């Protein structure tokens, strides 16, 4: 199960399909608790902070299916995976010490990048990429909005030699803008808007918000 | 905050209304993980177990607020709102131990009554002589156990009475409570507590009941 | 699995607990304390999080013990409900992230209380959840109401078990830790209905007994 | 409450003293469940993973009231720190959220560095650490032992001019190769060991298990 060809990065293929949000699908923020700091410019959620940790749940549980019994070098994408990344891997290391069908080996090693992206140019900050040759690797990211950041940084793993490579993003959207490349392990599917909170964030704010929602022409103002 | 008519209650009198769920609107159960003994029942998530947690802490945010300095007793009726209560009374304690505001009196005093028509089984009500209740019920269908218990808790003469449910279903006329998670379709539900004859309890989310779930556990 | 009724209360191959010797406490002003509770703990006997850490274990020892089989988990109310709670909890998810896949739920919860119809226990696995364990009468006379009914089998889970000078006292199967002879509010452990919710396990103090009496 | 010359750095000046573990007090590891990767090292806990939780709670809480009303920088040093301080943003943001007060100012901003000691050479990774100048900065870290790395990476930030800086750490250790360097938040004060579990690794092993351990000559030897 952990073997992949290496030309399938960012096609997806074989993947379970991710939950499907259809345009303007939302809750209203008053029926959730919004504190102070987010209170007025918040008005849509489009993911309950629960129901992202439901989904992430299936997620590792699909990941723990996949690199069962095989070592995997997981990758955050700082700043903006944080949050995902954090909760994948207390989920796989939970399901790997509940598990029935033992293993030796430890559910994951941790490695950190930062991604800067300019579309154009990206920077990486990272120790040597070298590590990752001949490993299991897996790339978890917030978002894939046009696919460049993954792609790129795709053709710098690619070149050292990795076993397997894979992507985990908790959302991908709907956007024309898009390069083609799709995650393997996706959360969610969304409309093209631009999403805030549960550490996605807007120039460098809202990352603290409990649940995923859209902007508002408000809060661009404010914090543009 | 905390006083209010003996009168008003089952009305929903003042309230914040419920999320509102629209009929036919649910969630994919191949999307969650859902464990072995539930796989081939389950089908249709009306509610998430997070988008429960999520709107719970609300609830218990309006809660906290009622009765901020104020002794309030908390009824469960058991077995149904175990889930609820319990996820209740830890959102409760955690935002009185947060709070900047900071108070003497515990952030409530627990208690459990029982189901039998199934009515409530509770005990010697006169505890509850000039206390602020609030009665904590899984789900409201016609609203006949609420209904029915709450006549014989006036009885004691209680300082206030008000009525937490976690769902309140849109069935044909009706008690109301006073801080109610969702307004759902009249539908069937399981897991999160919900049973079906006791089966579904321990799932993870609010799911519809399907047909396979009807005939398989039907008494 | 499943095991003889007169063992009951013996603890019989059972798994000996943590074992917190005499005088040994946390400081309760490393932990965060609220203010209805400041005024009276002193010393924290076991961190709420050494409760949770305790219960994961025993739950996995309780899986293990009914695993296939159909185990009927009676709640003695109010001071087992926080225990109770968290062994359902850590049951389920041990059942769902297994994959040695099972058709049986975990269990099938059942609620008593202290001063019901005990005939649905006949033939059936079960697991009686005490919150602590002192002079035993209470587990031992609610034992022998549920003897007479016929269940298939009986097990205790109890989180604390005091250490006392009585002999021949009930011991339980699945039992979270041995503690010395002290009363303990905190974790829905209380002191005539008071600190239930505080998060952890603490000594009961001489203020909050004067206090609280 | 948050303000604190830069001189007083690293002199845990005015500090809440952590929580003494004395001398050879452990738990025994078959109380607990050891997942079937880990079984054959652990043999003593130094510190479940559930009193770690409840006392990064009472640090969160000092936080909290030390920089409240200001903007908090708080810094993760990769990667040691990882789950310290993800707990202790959580509890950040959700004492910060119930609290009484109002504030509009988010409950801090995250900022990771991963840092490499060689005891010397200190490498950074980081973003430009000029970001800091005139902020209120907190130092995330895992554990203190010689107080090298805290010492040479605080002099790298104090060339940016923070407003403040102050050290959380979860751990030091009681040592006779200290420099001296203390932490502000310090969770435990233990003896001189070395720890695994909890984050904390020996060569890159033990980071997922739950609970904090010693190292065992049973791991020592098949991970040397
Ligand atoms: O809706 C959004 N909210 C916050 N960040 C976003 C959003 N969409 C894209 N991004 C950021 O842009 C990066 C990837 O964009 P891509 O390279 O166009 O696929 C993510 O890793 C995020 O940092
Ligand atoms: O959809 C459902 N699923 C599970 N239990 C239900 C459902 N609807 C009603 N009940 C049970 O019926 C009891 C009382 O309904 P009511 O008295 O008609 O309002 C509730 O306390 C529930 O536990
Ligand atoms: O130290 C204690 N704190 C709180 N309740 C206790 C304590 N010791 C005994 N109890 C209560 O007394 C009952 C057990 O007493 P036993 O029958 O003497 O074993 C339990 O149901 C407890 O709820
Ligand atoms: O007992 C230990 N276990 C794991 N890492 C340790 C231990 N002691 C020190 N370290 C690592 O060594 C780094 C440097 O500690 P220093 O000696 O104070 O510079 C810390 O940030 C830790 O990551």
């Amino acid at each position: 199960m952990a073997s992949k060809p290496i030309e399938d990065y960012g096609k997806g293929k074989g993947r379970i399909e991710p939950m499907y949000i259809p345009d303007n699908t939302f809750y209203n923020a008053d029926d959730f608790l919004v504190p102070p700091h987010c209170k007025p410019y918040i008005d849509k959620i489009l993911l309950p902070g629960g129901l992202v940790k439901d989904r992430v749940e299936k997620l590792a549980y699909d990941i723990h299916r996949t690199y069962f019994g095989e070592e995997l070098h997981i990758i955050c994408i700082l700043k903006g995976s944080r949050g995902f990344f954090n909760l994948l891997i207390d989920y796989l290391a939970t399901i790997q010490k509940y598990s029935g069908r033992e293993s030796s080996v430890p559910p994951f090693f941790e490695h950190y990048v930062r991604l800067k992206s300019y579309q154009g140019q990206l920077t990486v900050l990272s120790d040597d990429l070298s590590i990752f040759r001949d490993k299991h690797v897996l790339i978890v990211e917030d978002i894939v909005d046009t696919g460049f950041t993954l792609t790129e940084f795709g053709e710098r793993l690619k070149a050292v030699g990795p076993k397997s490579m894979r992507i985990a993003t908790l959302v991908e959207k709907r956007t024309d803008r898009s390069n083609s490349l799709k995650g393997d392990f996706v959360g969610f599917s969304i409309e093209d808007v631009w999403i805030v909170g549960c550490c996605y964030d807007f120039n460098e704010m809202f990352r603290d918000f409990d649940h995923v929602a859209v902007l508002s022409d408000a809060a661009r103002k404010k914090f543009e």
